[PDB]
């Protein structure tokens, strides 16, 4: 054994790459112009409280922008606030309030209907996309790091523009969206705020993934967008957990009035310089499905802010989930089924253990702890920090302070928002090597999740384990106007014998 | 119609790309050494208060660094400060204080003179470059997000090193630049602060755009830099808007003393390993010009912190701007003509509507709201958030607080610094397709801007609408020592028939 | 002379790069699974106070993960705290506490021993790596910007999860690592905290540099990891400088108990789809060595918070450092030899001047100021801001405040943590062109550093100038199981005649 001889290179500064006539070219350009926007009104007046069917119907010739946007405006009256409350850095909007408010949507392009679930799509997509991409989808793209929001918390999403570390990554007032607070008289227990939110529609086949430079659709003889509107306070309005209530009242009462909506699209003629448009254009339009869910009452006997190891280890196991093909990715989360407080963060559980079964291969990931589960999710796109993901006590010293009495320790305690575990079939390390992403092969999956919840000792709430699948799914636009979509399925042998790409 | 067949690939981790003798190489290197720096003194003693012509005249052989820097040092005495004011996080320097202080500069390279306007150049450039790139130009690269600066504001640019979220993105003391505060006696109403600022000269033909890897100049037999020195307090010194004044005084009085300046350059011999230097070296040296401006008195009758829609919609329309060729980009802004307060942020207006005319094509962008104008500018490099760009009330809850009395609501109100709208000719979507960037074609442009201002009800100030052009302009260095510069102009047919690059 | 003709290109958006069957492909994949993790216990129980030799001995077949991790758990009792101290944002761990605690480590792979110094390695590596890479190595990756940590400081590294601007870049409780604070009774002067830290071992030949996608090791039939355990309070525990002591006590007393440790590895069989694993695998395993050091008592007569120019200019000059070959990089730093306070940041000096001698070439960099030394270090990967690097007074206004009496001015003063100057041989600009990185040429180096220290007037401490070398060094893994390592040395003529790579 002797070391092999290696070739050498002489590196030098890029400064010495002299610009000359041999390597410098002058660019002119064409672009998608900004003179091409159109406002599309809905077929009927939108419901005044934001609850009802909403339809846009507008044939569009030539090219239409791939990421159309919805512009909602409304007034929100918040009641049962303690008198003379400043409300500084305490009121704002929830993350992706437009898409949160649309449980189901149907898009018609030239007779082809696409049915999808925006609220469900954006609930997953907010946790595994680039934050700068997400800031182009919505002005309220920041996702809650912690299960309670307090005014003084450093990344409090309801911090105003001047009080935010990064105003783009806040959902407060004076940040990314237009607003107006109605005049507040001395001794008033309510506030009225007008909002305007301009947000991209997350629904098949829109190009919300490629929001930076979306590929346009062409020659839409029929173009209908049908929305199941649920623009209700619970989906849109955010109130910090340290805002005080009037004596007697349990929660805040919020009413949406003056609700209006329109769709904003770009429409323009293709330039001659790009040449002939191809006969068949392909669009990346992934399919998210809830593969299985199961719920249970979770009662905490021991303090969630106490010893981590003594926190109640709740277990939920799904039924056997039958799948006719193998998805590219899965997503696991344990969420509160019925929210206790309507205007607080979504209460997810901190997943401490994960057992997965695929066919007869059992007990996968049972060995793994939180740190390894965080790495797993992070390697598949998870976009938040461990402090959030873990669901652990985030302010231990604040709670352990002797100045805080035993009765006030839960109130001061703030936990990480909770876990979302993204995993691929290739992460499982299955004996059955035919179980590959995009394989046309039937499988049965079962997922057990061990988790801890942020509820106080002697209290509880219902938590649902949800397992989602993210499938590769393409939409094809044919020259004659026809649209089709289908999964990109192949045999195991085709996929295993495909050429290697080390990336 | 049937979906087409797609080829498949098998992706695998980069960890399996095994390093071997076939794909590993050992590097050595040459570089631009740090033993090559020279301090060039000016031909005569600089004025004590930094006001007057300043000239550097120093021939340099072989290679000279492409981004030469000016190092200024001075003492600033700030008077009329309320007695026993702490001044914590309230005093610093304005953004790009050296280049701000140079209205015009003349650089001579081997007989060829380059006349440019550094204050005008950096005022645009600070809004459309990468912040990290800008931090290499100046230690005071951070640009004001808000029209008022207060001590507690989270991104207050005069926060000290220890109180900043990012010390590189602060202009405060104990950040990127050397300083010394003179001892402050009890009951003193003034402060003396020594400053030293090492900043890259932004003047043609310097390589301020390519600050990371600047291409050097060669064989400068004549090298003169003539500066119109206007290093006056207004251009350099920054004082927070919540610093209290002594009773009687309207504004702070500031005096610059002990002003010294020198030019820092790198000078070295070209190494043999890079080979022959080309006969003609090309330098990117863009030409910024004020194509038109117009001003008028803007009086606000209604409150700027009140209803956004009821804010006074001021209009300014330029005269017809005749241009012999078509620039690559335009920049629009509406700013205070005469600053009210000398040491506050530059007051820009929030542009709510824009109307552009090019030849007989009229009313372009009249349909666009603020969100779309922000998108437009951001797509062309605009480097700040919507909270800043909009000019909207940034701290609504703080103002709407009942604890704040009616007379103090304006004092509490903080607005976005205001708009700068960058747009290209291709963004306009003109019928006349021959109007291309870098086309040798005459055009007449006219710009109408609708805007809102941050002044209180029953007050006003003069605002100027400025339209700048950014032209592609190259400087050519010939082997015999000669320097020329010229625009990169072509026929519309040449540019339209050029090969496609989709990027 | 005339400007040359330049070719033109027509640029267009990426949106017109239509996805079709000609340019779209469907990926399935294989990966390094997350079912492959294994816990390795040490051969004997670890010392209860974390002090002593610790050994792992576990043969592993097939592929083993290239970046193995050490998981330590312990209880830390902190005494002499003033009664009823809240301790909010004032307790955490120091940076890279596991690797800090290992002065020397020996790794055996198939009979080949690699002796390295993790505490020394990580002390350099923390300053010249990408922060996101460093966060994958350790949950306490954030390095101190300042020489004192106070609770209210904006980037205070002991800010809790909820109080941090970025919880990943904090070392506080409720951030990246698991913890539990034991209950605190009223009037108690001590606190007990359980910690669990999961950190990558920084020791040859581990793949800590390629932490994102590390290349695995093959067939470790002998695999031993021998650690000089120094997991003592001084290396692990962090306490803010504004935590108050009980009367009579000079410093805090800290005890480590219940110390346990294990090694986390991945172990798996290579998949058939990647093909044959090459016979000889190469691993990047750089060699850090302390080339010279010298110490001295540094007594400050004048105030460090006073006039910067009047700060005591201490000088230290190394003896002649004989080297048989030329390293790719050097690192210079001036550190406090014996820490005054065990739980404060590492006190480095602010280097204001650097004089280097190489053979008969003398006085290199004597001309350079702090700004240029910062530029030099930054160009070779230095990852901190100037406010830290300089060692300058970071909070001048806070100190200059008349409200702060003369006796309390030093206490309020906070300085940058200090300088680390990375430089290459190519930065020196030597007349002797044969002195190239990776050359087998003997050289003699001497380094003089002029610096300022953060100690008060009438006090001092011992400071050591250290000069490190960073050599390119490769580890070769042959098919039979043999491991070798060696430097990548060549002749000056080989390296100079090698092909150019302008990057």
């Amino acid at each position: 054994n002797t070391p092999p001889e290696l070739d050498t290179v002489l590196q030098a500064p890029y400064a010495y790459n002299w610009p000359t006539s041999k390597n410098v070219k002058i660019a002119s350009r064409i672009g998608i112009p900004y003179s091409t926007f159109q406002t599309i009104q809905p077929v009927s007046d939108a419901p005044n409280n934001g609850i009802g069917q909403i339809t846009f119907n507008q044939p569009l010739g030539n090219l239409t922008g791939g990421a159309p946007r919805l512009r909602v405006s409304f007034t929100a009256e918040i009641k049962n606030i303690l008198a003379d409350s400043s409300l500084k850095d305490q009121i704002g909007l929830k993350s992706f309030p437009v898409n949160r408010s649309i449980p189901v949507a149907v898009i018609n392009m030239n007779g082809k209907t696409f049915t999808s679930y925006p609220a469900q799509l954006i609930k997953l997509h907010q946790y595994n996309a680039d934050p700068l991409e997400l800031a182009l989808l919505s002005p309220c793209s920041d996702v809650d790091e912690y299960n309670k929001i307090k005014a003084v918390s450093m990344n409090n999403p309801y911090r105003q523009g001047t009080e935010s570390t990064d105003s783009r990554m806040s959902r407060g007032l004076g940040c990314n969206y237009a607003y107006y607070i109605h005049p507040r008289a001395a001794g008033s227990t309510s506030v009225k705020i007008d909002f305007v939110v301009d947000e991209a529609l997350v629904a098949n086949p829109t190009q919300y993934k490629n929001i930076k430079d979306p590929v346009p659709f062409r020659n839409l003889n029929t173009f209908k967008v049908i929305l199941d509107g649920q623009f209700k306070p619970e989906n849109m309005i955010g109130i910090a957990d340290d805002v005080k209530l009037v004596a007697g009242k349990a929660d805040f009462e919020v009413d949406i009035t003056g609700f209006k909506i329109n769709m904003l699209v770009q429409n323009w003629v293709a330039p001659l310089e790009i040449g002939d448009i191809p006969k068949t254009i392909i669009y990346n339009t992934p399919l998210i499905s809830l593969e299985g869910n199961i719920s249970s009452m979770c009662l905490n006997t021991k303090d969630p802010y106490g010893i981590p190891g003594e926190r109640n280890k709740h277990i939920l196991t799904t039924h056997s989930m039958a799948m006719n093909n193998v998805p590219s990715m899965f997503a696991v989360m344990v969420s509160q089924e019925t929210p206790t407080k309507k205007f607080a963060p979504d209460q997810l559980a901190g997943i401490i253990g994960l057992e997965i079964k695929v066919d007869s291969d059992v007990g996968i990931f049972r060995e793994l702890e939180q740190q390894q589960l965080y790495e797993l999710s992070s390697s598949n796109g998870y976009n938040k920090r461990f402090s959030c993901f873990s669901g652990a006590l985030a302010n231990g010293l604040t709670v352990a302070d002797p100045a805080v009495a035993a009765g006030n320790k839960f109130k001061e305690a703030i936990f990480g928002a909770g876990s979302v575990i993204f995993f691929r079939p290739s992460d499982l390390g299955l004996k059955d090597y035919n179980v590959m992403a995009n394989a046309n092969k039937s499988i049965n999956m079962q997922v057990q999740a061990t988790f801890v919840t942020p509820e106080a000792a002697g209290t509880g709430a219902h938590y649902k384990l949800e397992v989602f699948s993210i499938r590769d799914n393409l939409t094809y636009s044919f020259e004659d106007g026809t649209f089709m979509d289908d999964l990109t399925l192949y045999t195991p042998d085709q996929l295993l014998r495909s050429p290697l790409k080390l990336t």
